[PDB]
């Protein structure tokens, strides 16, 4: 009852409120409610390192073979300017271009590229989804998890996947 | 054939200083895990410990050592400083070739119906922080009954 | 052209205040870069592989490049540790350089910026690698150079 | 006895093999005698050795005279043979090479290390070393600049010194 910091706290309800992508040459902004009920991977990258880029030809195919699940950016690079090229060069969703070693904190993210398998209700469902996806063994194992897992319904604060999904 | 028939029809164990086999029917509709080592390689002796927490932790699951020991003498040495199952000493390159396995020590949990619910566990069951992200796993994994080709489930999880 | 600006100096704590070093301090001497973070379990495990390397190596400079989210959280990690370390700033750039692509990485560098163990961090988290770095050190032939941070972290 | 069978490894790894023209070919192992070497650890059923094979060739091109040989891991001697006459490397012939992963700890494949004439090791882990474009200027700085002190190879064979502990 005391101290009470709940008008603080109320900013993070439009936390991550839109995530962006290129069309053309526009940066667009996404709704980020449009992934909500979705199968997110989530791609550590950024364009400065080699293995990332290399990496994208995997993320295609993964794609490809695994169309219904969404991949969003999360960028390590140094400016917009490299933000940009990169994410022009992609069919990715983004994060917008800021710093994200707490993402990394939080799921404990050492190496870049990573790549993270979530669940419609923010749980892991491959952790370490970088080295299952550079051969082909990986999709019908994967379709299998995937139709098999039980989604419980979560609660997340202020309605709002990203805030748990990043913060909490 | 013949020896499709027989295909791994026992595992085999050390206990009191004597090796054991057991007829692997018992390992029907059980969580496996499948450890991947060699008694020559440090960082499988050493993941051994790694295992035994696990172990503690997802007391169903049970662990069958996959060897890659050069010889009958040096498997024998690490089963007997162990308390899993192992698969009886034989080059087990083909499982290798199936699973894409490059590392040793390399760790694959599996369900009961032969589905891959985490293909690299050696890394995950090193830190402190999988306990509830495997518990939910299992939790959450629909277990659909398969019958296997020649009634043998390694058949099918090492042969297709 | 204040190139001359440059990394003028490294911090470190020492009885629990920070401190500065003047970098021409590091001129001739062997290097470890160690590119880590607080916030980061695994390099926080790996600061017990550096602290056995530094008794087997006590002639390397271990220099600590941070990748840590805030200020405070640096100066935590230089209260807990005895390297030397460049001011708190952003070092993508340094990883762009050497294609430093994990945390921990550790970089073996000789007294003219040479590399002479670009994955240094695996190799010492055994002891097996001693001998092998001891003739490693013994055996690299130094041709000097005139200049060092300049060279070794833009080029 | 068999202090006549010890007598026998001075023969050891007496030739390497490779493919030229989908024909199978030996050399004496003395064509080695003081040269840098590269251990690629690997086998054809790997797919991250296969797509390895594009980081030695770039390897190949800026470091020819580090020769580089083929530590097979294969199943079987077809697997051996289609993956050598792909990659034209000297190789040791098919056989079980898991006393040399012993020896060096090599725990993945694939695997490369870059061995001086003295058989010291000059760079451990080189399969993380080679698939950057960045190692090429230093990597010959450390070429250039490590001495190389003699020594003894038991029975002169210096293949029996580097795998044969």
């Amino acid at each position: 009852y005391p101290n009470d910091k709940t008008a603080e706290y109320e900013k993070y309800a439009n936390y991550m409120n839109y995530l962006y992508y290129y069309q053309n040459n526009e940066l667009k902004k996404i709704d980020s409610s449009y992934f909500k009920d979705k199968y997110l991977g989530l791609f550590f990258g950024a364009s400065w390192c080699k293995y990332c880029v290399t990496f994208i030809d995997s993320l295609n195919i993964f794609k490809k073979n695994f169309p219904n699940v969404e991949i969003i950016y999360i960028p390590f690079d140094r400016t917009y300017q490299e933000y940009q090229s990169f994410l022009k060069n992609t069919n990715f969703y983004a994060l917008p271009f800021d710093n994200y070693l707490y993402i990394c904190k939080k799921y404990q993210i050492k190496n870049l590229p990573s790549f993270m398998l979530i669940t419609p209700n923010n749980n892991i469902l491959v952790k370490d989804a970088a080295q299952l996806i550079k051969t082909d063994e990986y999709i019908n194992n994967l379709k299998s998890l995937i139709k098999n897992y039980i989604i419980h319904p979560k609660t997340f604060q202020f309605n709002n996947r990203f805030f748990d999904l990043f913060r909490n």
